[PDB]
């Protein structure tokens, strides 16, 4: 379902444009017969079906331990339940400042090799790969490697036999034995995917969401205290997570006024329920209130949600700051995106001088 991913730079193409205007949930029997198919396109109804209890995530026509994603309740629950807690205000807080000096250590290495910088691979992707290593609990040593590759196991069952700090620590430390070597190893790669991917895109897209919108760069400059509004409009704009994958029904649901009947699958486009509101799609940080599903809804809602918003509020108001004669070092229309497909949104390098 490949149009529900056409762009036109970061905004949605005609093609897609023309499709929303079906109506916020749009049948799309297949042309062999072979199964009937949805479109959750609108904000509401997505809502409505990330939160119905009616639908699994079964496999239609790789599976890895520790995957939640792959998992309906109530073993979704079992493991959920367990790794919850590293997320807690109480562990974000603690965990800000060394975000922060994290933060602080790539736009030292930035300013010091002074511009140009390719700000994806050079600043970015390994910000966003330092702060997962930390909040993980990575032990040091480990780290460079375990970056570089993107083992994992023989990760998992070492830390396992040693809890440390992080995530990891805490999960082995307090549900040792509920979690298997291989799950635990799952969890470990699902946070470095996360923070590698849908991370890093955020941050190196954002940073050019809001160069191209120079007055709100210096608005949240002149007053940080917009970062948590500044992220929640950055990620409804992006929506690096542009489509989750297919919810099937598991009996006859009522949907937005439709019946979807059991054994019928709905693919969720966060990227149209965003962005296909022209009324108030236009990026402005000083939206005290944002109307997105960036981060999904419903049982599996991202788990990294807390993290995320907390390390993409640090990161964009420190670059403001630290950086404000920062531009792209070619014009902006000449940036590349990936092309459309299921894979996370992101540009493919972004040059930028200053
Ligand atoms: C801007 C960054 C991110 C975005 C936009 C994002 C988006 C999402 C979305 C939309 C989902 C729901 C998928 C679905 O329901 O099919 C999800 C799930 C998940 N995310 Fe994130 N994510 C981000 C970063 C992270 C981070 C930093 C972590 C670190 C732990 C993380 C861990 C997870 C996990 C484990 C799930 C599965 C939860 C479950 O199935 O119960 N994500 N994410």
């Amino acid at each position: 379902h490949r149009v529900l991913h056409l762009r036109d730079r970061l905004d949605l193409a005609a093609e897609l444009k023309l499709l929303c205007e079906r109506g916020p949930l749009v049948r799309i029997p297949l042309e062999d017969g072979s199964a009937v198919h949805w479109f959750a396109l609108g904000y509401d109804v997505v809502r409505e079906v990330l939160g119905s209890e009616k639908f699994d995530k079964r496999v239609i026509g790789m599976a890895l331990p520790g995957n939640l994603l792959q998992l309906d309740p109530p073993e979704h629950t079992r493991l959920r339940r367990m790794v919850a807690p590293a997320f807690s205000v109480r562990r974000m807080q603690a965990l800000e400042p060394r975000v922060q000096a994290i933060v602080d250590d790539h736009l030292d290495t930035m300013a010091s090799t002074g511009p140009p910088v390719e700000f994806l691979r050079e600043v970015a992707g390994p910000m966003a790969a330092r702060v997962a290593c930390e909040f993980l609990g990575i032990p040091l040593d480990d780290r460079g490697e375990l970056i570089r590759l993107t083992y994992m196991r023989e990760l998992a069952a070492r830390l396992r036999r040693d809890p440390g700090d992080g995530m990891l620590g805490m999960v082995a430390r307090d549900h040792g034995a509920d979690i298997s070597d291989e799950e635990l190893a799952g969890l470990c790669a699902v946070v470095m995917n996360s923070s590698v991917e849908q991370t890093e895109s955020c941050l190196a897209a954002g940073t050019l969401l809001l160069l191209e919108h120079p007055e709100q760069f210096a608005l949240l400059r002149e007053r940080p205290e917009l970062g948590e509004q500044a992220v929640e409009e950055i990620v409804r704009y992006l929506s690096v997570f542009e489509g989750l994958d297919p919810r099937t029904a598991t009996e006859d649901v009522e949907i937005g006024g439709q019946v979807i009947k059991k054994g019928e699958a709905v693919f969720c486009s966060l990227l149209a329920a965003n962005r296909a509101d022209p009324a108030l799609d236009g990026f402005d940080i000083t939206r005290k209130e944002s109307r997105h599903v960036a981060f999904g809804h419903g049982i599996h809602h991202c788990l990294g949600a807390p993290l995320a918003r907390m390390e993409l509020r640090i990161a964009f108001t420190t670059l403001v700051s630290r950086f404000p004669s920062l531009r792209t070092a070619v014009p902006a229309e000449e940036i590349r995106f990936r092309p459309p497909s299921s894979n996370v949104f992101t540009l493919l390098e972004l040059p930028l001088t200053w």
